[PDB]
């Protein structure tokens, strides 16, 4: 039932089928990509990240059917990302996660042929030039997305806040209030990053993202990660299907340059 409104990660509506209704899927700046450190170039002009995330900005966590979405109030300017490869202020809007059916392959971006267990995406939009996320999403400099790798390790106290809510949003469409979320404390201690021009990794797959992938991963226990696979990509009352995997395969680099803020 693949369509312009119905897409997913299953056999009939997975990534390979996305181009059927979203032509840009075969574009020149698609994400994710494989980051080959041998091909990465240090750029001293890249600046450190300057981040401020107000714990009260988070408002709701819901099951979109494609992942869990923690939505933030982006009508105010309390949580913003500056610095890095960015010009101007990018306002925090959403946080979601990508994983795979097994712990050995779940991240979207790949590093030197290796897949981490999962990958967190923190979505921001240029509020200096655009009136809202929608208009920013259609501009090359419109979005800034921080990517954070998750690797299996000791239980993560910060991620636990999210896992504690999963049973309440098991079905697609379910939502529960989620605030007092210290997102900054979820990020790794080192803010060193790789950056390149890309796109949303889910339809509409718009090429408006300046990707900022942090080098240092954070840990998550196998049990915590398994909790995400217990979510359904289907709603209450519909035939059940678990969201066992929700990551897109690596896309052609097409001559793009991946830069490092560290050396
Ligand atoms: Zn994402």
């Amino acid at each position: 039932s693949m369509s312009r409104l119905s897409w997913g990660y299953r056999e009939h509506n997975g990534p390979i089928h996305w181009k059927e209704f979203f032509p840009i899927a075969d574009g020149d700046q698609q994400s994710p990509i494989e980051i080959k450190t041998k091909e990465v170039k240090y750029d001293s002009s890249l600046r450190p990240l300057s981040i401020k995330y107000d714990p009260s900005s988070a408002k709701i966590i819901s099951n979109s059917g494609h992942s869990f979405n923690v939505d933030f109030d982006d009508t105010e300017n309390k949580s913003v990302l500056r610095g890095g490869p960015l010009t101007g202020s990018y306002r925090l809007r959403q946080v979601h996660l990508h994983w795979g059916s097994a712990d050995d392959h779940g991240s979207e971006h790949i590093v030197d042929g290796v897949s981490y267990a999962a990958e967190l995406h923190v979505v921001h939009w240029n509020s200096d030039k655009y009136p809202s996320f929608v208009e920013a999403a259609h501009e090359p400099d419109g979005l800034a997305v921080l990517g954070v790798f998750l690797q299996i390790g000791e239980p993560n106290s910060q991620l636990q806040k999210i896992t504690d809510t999963l049973d309440s949003i098991k079905e697609k469409g379910k939502q529960t209030r989620f605030t007092n979320f210290d997102l900054l404390s979820l990020l790794p201690p080192s803010w060193d990053y790789w950056t390149y021009p890309g796109s949303l990794t889910v339809p509409p797959l718009l090429e408006s993202v300046t990707w900022i992938v942090l080098k240092q991963p954070i840990n998550i226990s196998s049990q915590q990660l398994a909790k995400f696979r217990s979510l359904l990509c289907t709603a209450e009352g519909e035939a059940a299907a678990f969201l066992v995997s929700n990551h897109r395969p690596p896309q052609p680099l097409k001559g793009r340059k991946v830069r490092a803020s560290f050396h």
